[PDB]
C-alpha cells in the first residue's frame, strides 16, 4: 500500500478566481485491511478536518481511496509545507509523504514576441510566436489577446530545462494572413510568481 | 452588547499574494457577563474551528473581544455569504450579523490616461492623471509603473458614486518635468474583478 | 452621553449672503437625566445667549438634543476657537468639545482644467475634468457652469492629503459627446479661503 | 508482473548506418515464479530466435528481465506491427503487448528559422529559434550546426498536437551576442520520415 501526493495545477494557483488543491492518493488497499485514515498537517499544525474529503473505490483487484485538501494561494506561493500522514492496519507504520512548491530563488521570466518568417507569408495562415525564457520555477501560464478579447487558435509547449537551471517554453497562435497584414495588435500574457503584479504582457503588430 | 462585521481590504482580495480576512467584533461586553462565544458559518456549513482566533481586551469601562476568520479569495469573489453568530449570557438571544461582497451585476471599469494641462508645464513638476470610471463595485486598486519598476509619488482618491450606479475614481502621479519631456513611458495598472485577467494597464508618453 | 461639534458648510462661510453656523449635538440622553444645559464660549468669553437655540427630541430608546450657535464669518475665517460645554446630571463632569477650522498658512490652490482622452471620444458621452490642487485647508467647494447656467451631471471627490501637507481633489462633469464637439464653453468654479475674491473660475472648450 | 514495449529512437530508424531496436521489458518478476519465456512475432509470423537476446536481473525486492529484438528499417517505416508475447507461471494467461509507430498519411513538416527579437539584443546572449511544424508522426529529431560542426547550447521541446492532427515543436540555441552580429551562418537540421532524403536543413544568418 503506497501513497502519492499531488501538487496543484499552476493556473489554479496564480489566479484569484480558482481553487487550487493538493491531492493525496492511496493505491493498493488490501481487501482485508480497507481502513485508511488520513491525517493532514499544514506546515506543522494539523489541519484536522480543514477540507479533507475522500470516498472509497474498488478497482483492479484492490481499492483506491482519494482524499482532497483545499489550499490557500498565499500559503502555497509562500512555501508552507503540506503533509499527508496516511494510516492503515495492513501497513506497518503509517506513511508520511510531503509536498511543497520546490524552494528555489525564483527567476523573473523574460518574455519576447517574435513574428513569422517572411517565408511563412507564402501560405494562407501565418504564425506568431512569443518565447518565454529564463524563468523559475516551471509554474507559469500563457494566454493570447488581440484586443481585450483573447484568441482561440493557440497551443503552449510544456517547459524544458535550460542550462541556467532556468526554464523556457514557447507558444503558437496561428492566425489568418489578412489579420496580420491588416496590422492588428496581438499580445501574449504571462502570469507568473515573479512578475511584479504576477503578470506582464507584450504585443506584436505589423 | 453589539456586533460588527468587517469585509476584507480590496488589495488583499484581488491578489494571490495576500491573506484577506473577514473581521467580526463585539463591543460593550459587560464586566459581569464577559463570556462571548463565536460561531462562524460559511454560506451554510459551520466552519467551526476553521481559522477563528480571538483574545479578550479591557477598555472604556467595558471589554472589546475581536475574533478573526481567514477567507478564501475564490469563495469571496464568488459571493459565499459569511456569517458571525455571537453569544453571551447578558445578551438575550445571540446576535447574528452577516456579510458578503455586495451582489450586483459588475461593470467593467473603463480606464483612460490624461496628460497635464499645458498650463502646468509652467512649473518644475508636472502631473499625470488616469481616470478609472464606470466600474462596479467599489473594490479596485490602482498602481503606477514607469517601466517594470513602479513609482512612488502618487495618491488615489477613494471612489464616489456616479449616476450610473457605477463608480469612478482618480489618481495622481506627480512627476518632475524633465522626466515627462524626456518622453518616458508611464502606466497606471488597474486590478479589478471584471478585468479579463483581473488586470489591464494603460500608458502615457509624450 | 457624548457630544459632537459640527463645523459650518464651506459655501456658507466664504459668501457674505449666507449664514454659516456651528452645530453642537448631544446623543444618548438618558430618560432619567434628560436635563442638558448648553454653555457656549467663543474663543474665551462665554457667548451666553448669543444665538444658541435648541429643542428636545426622543429617539431610539434615548433622546437627542441639538443646540445651534450662529457664527460670524470674520471670526471663523480668522480662527476664533469655538467651544461647546454641555452639562447633565447623569454625566459626571460636563463634556467640553471644541472646534475651529484648521491652523496654519492657508495656501492658494492652483487650478487646471483637463479634456477627455481621445479614447473616451469613442463613447456616446465624454468626460471633462478639472483638478484642484495644492490648497489649504480642505475647506472648499466646486461648481460647474456651461454658461451663466451651471450643470447637473457631475460629482466631486473629497480631498486627500498630498505630500506638501497641501490638499487636492478632482471633479467630473460627464457630458454628451455632441455638446463637447459643438465647441461649447464650460467652467468649473472654485470658491475658497485664499482665492482673492474667494473665487476663481476656469474654462474648457474645444 | 507487467510488460512494456519500447519503440526505437528516431535517429536510429531514419539512418542506414544505425541499428534501431524495439525493446520489450518485464518488471515485478516474483522470486518464486522467476521463469519468463519471450515470444516475438513480427506482424504475424513468429520471428522465433530472430535476434531476441535477454538476461536476468535482481532489483528492489523483485527481478527485471529485459529482452531485445533488432528491427529492419524498411519493415518499421512501413508499419510492420511488432508483438511481444511474454509468459510466466505466476502470471495467469501470458501478456501480449504490441507496438508499431503511428498509422496514417505521414505529412511533410515545413520548416522555418526565426531570429531573436530586437529586444533580446539588449542582453549579453541572444537566442535563435527554428519552428518545425505540420509534420506527422511525432517521430523526428533536430540538430544544430554553425558550420560543418554542430553546436551545444540548445534544447528541444517535445511535440504537441496541433489542430491539423499534425505535429510541431520548437528548439532553442542560445548563442553569445558577438557571434550573431559577427554574421555567422547557423543551421538547424531536421531528420524525418517524409523529408526526401530523410533530412532537410535551413540556415539563419545576420
Ligand atoms: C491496480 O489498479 C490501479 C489503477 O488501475 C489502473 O490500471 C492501469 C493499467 C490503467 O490502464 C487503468 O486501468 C487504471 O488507471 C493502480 O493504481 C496505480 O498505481 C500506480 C503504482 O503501482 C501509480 O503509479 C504512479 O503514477 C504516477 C502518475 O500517474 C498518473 O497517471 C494516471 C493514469 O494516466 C492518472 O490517473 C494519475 O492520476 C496520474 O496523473 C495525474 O494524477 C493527478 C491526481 O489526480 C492529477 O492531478 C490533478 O490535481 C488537481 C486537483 O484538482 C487537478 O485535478 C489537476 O487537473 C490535476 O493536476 C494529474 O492531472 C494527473 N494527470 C493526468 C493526465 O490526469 C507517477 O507520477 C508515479 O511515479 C512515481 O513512481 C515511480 C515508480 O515507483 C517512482 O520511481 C518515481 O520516483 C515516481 O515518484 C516520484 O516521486 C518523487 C517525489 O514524489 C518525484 O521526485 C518524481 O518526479 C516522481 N517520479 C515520477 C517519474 O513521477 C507512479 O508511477 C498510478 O498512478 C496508479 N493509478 C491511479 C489512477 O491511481 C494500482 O497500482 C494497481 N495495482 C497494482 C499495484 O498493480
Ligand atoms: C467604550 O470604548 C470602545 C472603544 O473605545 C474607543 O473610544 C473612542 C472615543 C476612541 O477615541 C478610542 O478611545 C477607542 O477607539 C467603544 O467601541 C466602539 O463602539 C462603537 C459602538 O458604540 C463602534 O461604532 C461603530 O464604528 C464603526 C467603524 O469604526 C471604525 O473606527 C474605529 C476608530 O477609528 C476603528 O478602530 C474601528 O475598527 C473602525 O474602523 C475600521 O475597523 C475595521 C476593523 O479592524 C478595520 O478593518 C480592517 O480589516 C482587515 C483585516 O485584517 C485589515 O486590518 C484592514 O486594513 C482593515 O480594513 C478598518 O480598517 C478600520 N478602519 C480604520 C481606519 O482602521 C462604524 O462603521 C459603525 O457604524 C455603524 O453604527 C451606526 C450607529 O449605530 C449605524 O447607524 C450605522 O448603520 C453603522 O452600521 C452600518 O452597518 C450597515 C451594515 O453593517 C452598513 O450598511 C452601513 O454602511 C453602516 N453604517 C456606517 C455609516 O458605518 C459604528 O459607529 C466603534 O467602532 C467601537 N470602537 C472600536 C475601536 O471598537 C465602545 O462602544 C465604548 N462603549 C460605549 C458604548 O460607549
Ligand atoms: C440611537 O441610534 C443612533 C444610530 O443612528 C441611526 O439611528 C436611527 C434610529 C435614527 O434615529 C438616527 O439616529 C440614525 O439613522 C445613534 O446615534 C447615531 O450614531 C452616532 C452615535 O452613536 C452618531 O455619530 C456617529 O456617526 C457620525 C456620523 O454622523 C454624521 O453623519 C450622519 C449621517 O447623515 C448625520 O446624521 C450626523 O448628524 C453627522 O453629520 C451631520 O450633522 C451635522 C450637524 O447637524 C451637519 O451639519 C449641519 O449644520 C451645518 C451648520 O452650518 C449646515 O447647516 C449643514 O448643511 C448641516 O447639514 C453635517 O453636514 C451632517 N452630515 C451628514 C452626514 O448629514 C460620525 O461622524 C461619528 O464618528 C465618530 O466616531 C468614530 C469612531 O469612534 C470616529 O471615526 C469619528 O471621527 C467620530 O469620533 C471622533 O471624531 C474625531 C473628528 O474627526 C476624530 O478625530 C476621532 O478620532 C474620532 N474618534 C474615534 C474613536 O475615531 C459617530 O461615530 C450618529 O450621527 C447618530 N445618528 C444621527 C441621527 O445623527 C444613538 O447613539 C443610538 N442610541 C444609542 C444606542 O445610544
Ligand atoms: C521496483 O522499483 C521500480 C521503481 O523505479 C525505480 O526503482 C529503483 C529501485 C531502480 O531499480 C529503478 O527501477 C527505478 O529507479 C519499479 O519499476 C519502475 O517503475 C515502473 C514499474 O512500476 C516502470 O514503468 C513506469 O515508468 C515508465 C517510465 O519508464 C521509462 O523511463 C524510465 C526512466 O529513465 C526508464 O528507466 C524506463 O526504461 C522507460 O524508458 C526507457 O526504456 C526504454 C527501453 O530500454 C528506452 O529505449 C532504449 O531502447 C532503444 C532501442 O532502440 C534505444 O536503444 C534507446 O536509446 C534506449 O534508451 C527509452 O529511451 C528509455 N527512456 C528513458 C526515460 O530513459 C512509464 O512510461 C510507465 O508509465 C506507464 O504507466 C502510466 C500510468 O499507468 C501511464 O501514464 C503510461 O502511459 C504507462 O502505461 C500505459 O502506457 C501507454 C503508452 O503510452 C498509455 O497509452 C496508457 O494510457 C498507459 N496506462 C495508463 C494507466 O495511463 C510506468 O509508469 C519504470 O520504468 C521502472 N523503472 C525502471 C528501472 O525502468 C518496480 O515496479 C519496483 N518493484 C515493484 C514495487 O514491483
Amino acid at each position: 500500500p503506497s501513497v502519492f501526493l499531488f501538487p496543484p495545477k499552476p493556473k489554479d494557483t496564480l489566479m484569484i478566481s480558482r481553487t487550487p488543491e493538493v491531492t493525496c492518493v492511496v493505491v493498493d488497499v488490501s481487501h482485508e485491511d480497507p481502513q485508511v485514515k488520513f491525517n493532514w498537517y499544514v506546515d506543522g499544525v494539523q489541519v484536522h478536518n480543514a477540507k479533507t474529503k475522500p470516498r472509497e473505490q474498488q478497482y483492479n483487484s484492490t481499492y483506491r481511496v482519494v482524499s482532497v485538501l483545499t489550499v490557500l494561494h498565499q500559503n502555497w506561493l509562500d512555501g508552507k509545507e503540506y503533509k499527508c500522514k496516511v494510516s492503515n492496519k495492513a501497513l506497518p507504520a503509517p506513511i508520511e509523504k510531503t509536498i511543497s512548491k520546490a524552494k528555489g530563488q525564483p527567476r523573473e521570466p523574460q518574455v519576447y514576441t517574435l513574428p513569422p518568417s517572411r517565408e511563412e507569408m507564402t501560405k494562407n495562415q501565418v504564425s506568431l510566436t512569443c518565447l518565454v525564457k529564463g524563468f523559475y520555477p516551471s509554474d507559469i501560464a500563457v494566454e493570447w489577446e488581440s484586443n481585450g478579447q483573447p484568441e482561440n487558435n493557440y497551443k503552449t509547449t510544456p517547459p524544458v530545462l535550460d542550462s541556467d537551471g532556468s526554464f523556457f517554453l514557447y507558444s503558437k497562435l496561428t492566425v489568418d494572413k489578412s489579420r496580420w497584414q491588416q496590422g492588428n495588435v496581438f499580445s501574449c500574457s504571462v502570469m507568473h510568481e515573479a512578475l511584479h503584479n504576477h503578470y506582464t504582457q507584450k504585443s506584436l503588430s505589423l
